[PDB]
């Protein structure tokens, strides 16, 4: 018996539930995908299997598109890729939506894959649609992700044959809309997409109840505080970092629903979000779809170029709790890690920290995970005392959020032993 359960909400779809109390940092469930597949910013930058970056890649010589770290990833890849390949080489010097490619593996997942341990408890045939609220628009953007996936899929998918029993593209396309996860690395980059269709039976909270995170392609579900019998089980969607205009927008647009949680009866943090002066953070707003698509696309020196004509302004500045500002600094942190300036994400790094205390309540991996950044680069420059204060509150953190079974807090854990031998008496 799990500790968990499917159930009828009231006005929310299909739900899980807790059939037992459940304590911090309890492991719910874990899963690989269904299917999924690197983003399109990081395509060619990590590995199509392992999600890992690295200096060296090597294509697929069939198509010259997917991309491995290894032989071994190559090879534990290729059933998974053996369908998709031909379609690759004929699109390009072009490529299909992240969406398209994804549906493509679980069309060939279903026919050719045995059943998946993913959908244990909700399958992709279970999935929301949400067909009934989609605005013209949406249905509009539908129509074409299913041409642009029939023109990919000529090649391996001509007639019902090569689809699964009953098959409406136009619905697996709605599903995808719904249903498709964003695979963060370690260090919390957006690297991929996939299904989890057991996953997919959380509804939202914007104070949610559990989380999720991802090793590699692996997903753990944690609760993060307690959790009394019979409640159900919740995750956040959405990025902290937002008004509750914002997420009002998203949750729409993306999910068709309108959220009631309290945070969004009672606009929870919004004003202190929007501090400072608005010529400045509307400016700064709007650089963020430049700095956010670059990042995206691991272009590092010139995410560092854009942010510091924000940080180190010769014009006016905002605080560091405006949110615009505060995705600016973290932009800013991961470049200067990733270019191996680390006294200069250091300093911007440290000035996340509050902010980040106040706007990931409770036990949040996004948040643990920045902790951990700070102390690292605390512990490389021989702070040990303030390395050894924010690597204890990572692990605080990520105890809950990431746990045992995650290959990250291994790297804590000896971290912890690392600069414990330069502050124990
Ligand atoms: C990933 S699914 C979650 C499981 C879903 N309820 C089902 O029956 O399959 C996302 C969909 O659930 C519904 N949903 C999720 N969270 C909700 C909430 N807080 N309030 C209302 N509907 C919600 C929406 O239909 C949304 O598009
Ligand atoms: O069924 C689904 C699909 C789905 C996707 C996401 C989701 O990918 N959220 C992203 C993660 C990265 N930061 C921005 C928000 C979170 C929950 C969820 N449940
Ligand atoms: O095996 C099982 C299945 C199961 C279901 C539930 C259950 O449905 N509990 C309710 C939900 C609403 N509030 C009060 C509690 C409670 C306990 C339990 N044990
Ligand atoms: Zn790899
Ligand atoms: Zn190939
Ligand atoms: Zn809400």
């Amino acid at each position: 018996p799990l500790k968990v359960e499917k159930f009828a909400t009231a006005n929310r779809g299909n739900g899980l539930r807790a059939v037992t109390p459940l304590r911090p940092g309890e492991l719910l469930f874990r899963s690989d995908p269904l299917a999924y597949t690197v983003c399109k910013g990081s395509r060619g930058v990590v590995c199509d299997r392992c999600l890992l970056g690295k200096e060296k890649l090597m294509r697929c010589s069939q198509c010259r598109v997917a991309k491995y770290c290894s032989a071994k990833c190559q090879k534990k890849a290729w059933p998974d890729h053996k369908r998709e390949c031909k379609c690759l080489k004929s699109c390009k010097p072009r490529y299909p939506p992240d969406s398209v490619r994804l549906l493509g593996r679980v069309v060939f997942k279903l026919m050719d894959g045995a059943p998946s341990e993913s959908e244990k408890l909700y399958s992709f045939y279970d999935l929301e649609s949400n067909i009934n609220k989609l605005t013209e628009d949406k249905k509009e953007g539908l129509r074409q992700l299913v041409m642009t996936f029939q023109h990919f899929m000529r090649e391996e998918i001509q007639d019902a044959s090569q689809l699964p029993p009953a098959f409406d593209l136009f619905e697996a396309f709605a599903k995808v809309i719904c249903n498709s996860f964003t695979i963060c690395n370690a260090e919390m980059q957006e690297v991929g997409v996939g299904l989890y269709p057991s996953i997919s039976l959380l509804n939202h909270s914007c104070d949610p109840n559990c989380s999720i995170v991802f090793n590699g392609p692996h997903l753990l579900l944690r609760a993060v505080r307690d959790i009394e019998v019979g409640e159900e089980l919740t995750i956040c969607y959405l990025d902290m970092l937002m008004t509750s205009e914002e997420r009002r927008k998203q949750l729409r647009d993306q999910y068709c629903f309108e959220c009631d949680c309290f945070r969004c009866q009672t606009q929870d943090k919004d004003a202190d979000m929007l501090t400072g002066d608005e010529q400045v953070w509307k400016e700064v707003q709007e650089s963020l779809k430049k700095i956010e698509e670059l990042k995206a696309h691991w272009k590092w020196e010139q995410v560092l170029a854009m942010c510091q004509a924000i940080i180190s302004s010769n014009s006016e500045r905002l605080p560091d709790i405006n949110i615009y500002q505060l995705k600016v600094l973290d932009c800013a942190m991961d470049a200067c890690i990733n270019l191996g300036l680390l006294e200069e994400a250091l300093f911007y790094g440290t000035r996340t920290m509050e902010p980040y205390r106040i706007f990931f309540p409770g036990s949040h991996p996004v948040r643990g995970v920045q902790v951990m950044k700070v102390g690292k680069l605390q512990l490389h420059q021989g702070m040990f005392p303030q390395a050894m204060k924010n690597l204890r509150l990572a692990f605080d953190i990520m105890r809950v959020t990431h746990g045992r079974e995650h290959s990250l807090i291994e790297d804590l854990i000896l971290l912890l032993e690392e600069c414990d031998a330069n502050i124990r008496a």
